[PDB]
């Protein structure tokens, strides 16, 4: 499901194939919108976990004071609000894949607790004495510079080497503009299959888009396709049908 | 119902027409009082959802600890206070429009949960295992700088590109003062139709109002009309009948 | 479990033997990845505490505002969130070993409270009047320069001399490259025993690795073994099978 | 409990005797490890406060933002975190001795508040209107140059003359090396009484130690005894059994 | 309560009498220990404010970032930490005397805010719109050269002339050594009345003290009396009973 | 309210009349104490802004790091400490007068930002995208040599010509001693009206004062009147009742 001819994307496909059917921890690195969660889900369905659960954890969205409960579960009465006993993300991911979205935003207290769980392959729910087994395949993703964070003392070096066994780097769209035509075909095909609209781009428009910086990378490209299908339904998109900020000629 | 001759408002009318009868997510951007909820309701009644429910969500008014329940519903016993099982805003908006008022005030934990619902088109009530379908057309509104918030890590970039498919910007009143006479006619007509009073403005007063900054935009203008209909019932409003802070001459 | 022929590692083994079965406080000094926690656990299982608990404290991971509770325990209602009364790390380590990971990151307020506990061999839970006994063997570890911190006023000199009774220095991998072949054999044996893969290195690759700086020391070496077992499963690793940054020839 | 024949230590003993059973404020001056807290505790148990509490305050360890609460106590709700009403160090020291460890590290705002309490013999808890009585005997200690700090504006001159009624200076170990044999006997006796080990030093080793600079003074000397009892259990310590940095011959 | 026969102290007494029962701003100038706060309190109890509050402000002790709150009060939520609404020193001094200790250490931002309050006789709490009345009599004190500070731009000239309506200069002890015998009698009487000890000085000791420079002025003299009452309880103090640095003969 | 017969003060009165009811920027130049803020306030109450706010800015008192916030306002979270969104001096001065006290002490970074606001008549709060309108009449004051500062690169020449549209120079008191009797009458009348005292000067004292240099100009003269009303209440002030430094005869 990863479209393109660039050396970068070919490399990524080759690396995914190498690691997918192992249980090795994968760290996917790349700017927002470069397809890291797509890569994680693809890996999962081509792994030994492919018949098991795929469980995301958005490390920087969950309140720091609640993340321990979210990851590890809690027993009734463990804290204010805990009036039921509930399984956490690790328990839910057992026999499957645990996907750690933006691992660089995980608080230090949880970084160390995660590492112990990776080492011991056991955990306790918050408020519980019961040591439970876990068997999860780890996939993590980040757009941050974890090496700098280690230097800054905001990320744990021992966790880093445990997670970063098989790194996969996703190049930004601006470094692989040769794939834009193929990406657009796929985006347009999806839209048409789902009966949400139809457009196509002429070569001048494609040339213009290949000169855009794409701060939001492929997600930004997808957003443009959606928008154009409203502005010019069933239209052929030339340079003049592009929003001004996407027009790059000379 | 959007009055005026300005290029800005003509553009807005043209854009509403382009997107209304699609199910594309609309993001309405503008200062408080610029008519964003008016635009949302107008879109709804000219959409494929026009015979369905229009359900507002005030993202920054709802307590963060209760917003999950409010959006997604809850089962009996899900949390302290949950002694009944209730449908949330998403369930209530099914087959209609979900209007997200000030989306920039939605907490990060809910930003990500919202995004998953947009992606999977399914949700669970709080405390429930039952995966339910949802079919809602999304309209969101903000007076905040979401791009800056992305930079600050207070708003999710993946949610942003999912919501911001068709942006509609509402210019502040101070940037479209040519519409003030027409706006005033409409405001006065509404007041008179509802038997709440009657006034009219002379040209000197209108000139004075066109030099006002209107921090509260059209809502502030409406407030002035109401106030004047009390201070000068059935009166003709000149410069001298305006409150001091609205008097701008020379 | 400490592999190698270097004078350094022989010295370390000799020193561990001298101190393990005493209850003397041990300070282990060394860069990240030099095996300090391995040394601590080894000491524990060869100590008078070997049938007791081994309790880690990650001094720089725990929020400073929560560390007092974490170390000393708390009574119900001691602070916001304390709705149960819980034993801390000191209480949990009674009759065993308390391992202070990165003691240089412990906040000054807790440095002094720790010292009093070392002196008086008693503590109170947060919010409690009850003076409790503690009997723990202390092992601490740091990658920081505690002597400089004393000069800077960021570490307590009285605590330093109390902890630093028996220092054990771990040399960085780059200062003991003669041990790399033996380390690799052990790493590979562990991987194979655990059915996680299999590789072996030829002499040219080993020579190349002996010229690497190893910023992450032995943990970085372990990470490379894991990675290579994916890239070249059941392969013989030569210079060309090493990632570029590990290739050092001429 | 202050061992030695030096003129310095005899003087100190004579001065302690002069002031102990008065309630006069004592300032103990000396490098770290010179026994200032030992002197303070000795004074206390030979004072009119000897049946009362001895309450330490580590002025430079406590967060500046919390020191007011720590010294003076607080009422419920006084600040963020104050969900109980608690007595401070002054209240706890009533009828006894308040020991101010490193008074030179007390923040200026608290220096002045302390002085008012010394003058008025009354205080209020943080957030309270209730004026409470206090009767404490003050003993303070510093390794800093308070006279220079007065010049620098970092210590209050009015507080200085209030605290410095009876100064006691502790000479560094390097200025009283004639006491080292006696100090070592006492240190070794304590270790043996507590069943923690046994050593003794020959005259050559003692001569070598008398040429050491002792940056950590008596605490550093105590640390060496502990360390040697591990390295050479029940051994006789000669020059060769000393760590290299303590070997001083010629 | 101002003892002595010197022309200087007679002048000071005469000037205090002139200004005390007026509400004129008084600036007391003098080295540390010359009795400036004694003079301020004396003025207050012989003023029109004598039944009102005497409220000190230590301008150079209070953190600059907190001084606005300290002087003017704050409303709940005004800043980080403000979870209660509290009256400041000005509000507390209403109907009484506000004593500004070391006014030369007041930050420039607060110098100007103070001046406006002196001019307008009104203030607002931090974070508040409510303009409150204040009626305080101002007494200020400094050991600094305010005229030089004006030249340096570190003190406001407009504030200076507002505060410096009635200056009172306190001579250093070394310029009024004829008062030392009388000062000592008063100091000794206070000590004896408070049952804290008893001494008296012979004429040779008094002659010696009259040749001392007294860097700490009268406070330093008081400190010596306290110290001597410990060293020579109920003793007659001659030249030989004085500490060496106070012995001045020939 | 500007008293005197001198050609200088007559000129100043004539110039104030010329410019007051215009919105032209006024720069008032003069030594400290020459009545520049008096002139600014007088101008304001005789201007088109006379029913609007008069808002002072003390350019050299406000911390340079806070001046941007002070002038322009800030949004919540703009910087450390910004937990509320607040309007700045420009916003507060809208429809009125902004008085820039000692404009020569404004930092260069703010000089340029001020100039842009003068040019564009718009500003943004710190941390905000919202462009706001401002309509303020500018009055500035300085005792510095702005022409020299331009040469030194410490003041902006483009800002200088924008501010210096209508300069008004205030002569020092020593250059208009013919006005001293009239100034004294006014000062004494104010004091008596406010029931703060009463004095009058004989001709010999007035002659003496006319030979004084008055480094603090009229403010220093006012200070003397206040002081004399304490020293000689309801007295007639002759040469002998003047403080020595004001006595100038022969």
């Amino acid at each position: 499901s990863l479209v393109g001819t660039s050396r970068a994307i070919q490399q990524v496909r080759q690396m995914m194939q190498q690691v997918a059917d192992t249980d090795a921890s994968v760290l996917i690195l790349g700017e927002s919108g470069t397809g890291k969660e797509v890569v994680a889900r693809n890996l999962h369905y081509h792994s030994k976990r492919r018949e098991g659960p795929f469980v995301p954890v958005n490390c920087g969205a969950i309140p720091a004071e609640l993340l321990e409960s979210e990851l590890f579960g809690h027993e009734k009465g463990a804290f204010t609000g805990a009036i039921t006993s509930r399984a956490g993300r690790f328990e839910l991911a057992n026999g499957g894949t645990l996907f750690l979205d933006e691992i660089g935003d995980m608080p230090l207290p949880m970084q160390v607790k995660l590492l112990r769980v990776l080492q011991e392959r056991t955990f306790e729910r918050v408020g519980s004495n019961k040591t439970q087994n876990v068997d999860v395949r780890i996939i993590a993703a980040t757009h941050k510079n974890l090496e700098k964070m280690i230097e800054d003392g905001t990320f744990r070096e021992d966790l880093y080497y445990r997670l970063n066994v098989f790194p996969i780097e996703m190049a930004p769209l601006r470094e692989r503009v040769e794939d834009i035509a193929l990406l657009l075909n796929e985006l347009i095909s999806r839209m048409e299959h789902e009966k949400r609209g139809s457009i196509r781009f002429n070569s001048a428009a494609i040339m213009s888009l290949c000169r855009h910086d794409w701060p939001g990378n492929v997600r930004e490209l997808a957003n443009l396709v959606e928008r154009l299908a409203i502005m010019h339904p069933y239209g052929v998109i030339g340079v003049g049908e592009l929003p001004k900020k996407f027009r790059h000629v000379d």
